[PDB]
Order: C-alpha cells, then structure tokens, then sequence
C-alpha cells in the first residue's frame, strides 16, 4: 500500500489526490472505492 503523509503543508485551499489505475477487479465509474484514500485532519475522505 503506497502511502505517503506530510504534516507542515499550509492549507491555502481544498486539496485533491488523484490517478490513473488499471484494475483486474471491475470497477463501475461513478462508485465510491475503497482504494485510494486522502486523510486530511488524520479524516477519511473518499475516492470516487
């Protein structure tokens, strides 16, 4: 599992983690996964 933290990042305005992954399991677009997580205020936030 890549992870990766950085905790003296200024938050100026509303942040976004984003990809481009094949994937062998099917995934509907639109549905929310799992997979790729941002963690802000150590805050799940989801992936879609």
């Amino acid at each position: 599992e890549l992870i990766a933290e950085f905790p003296n990042t200024a938050y100026y305005d509303n942040f976004i983690a984003s990809t481009w992954i094949r994937t062998a399991q099917e995934a509907t677009v639109g549905s929310t996964t799992d997979m790729l997580l941002l963690y802000v205020d150590n805050k799940p936030m989801k992936g879609t």
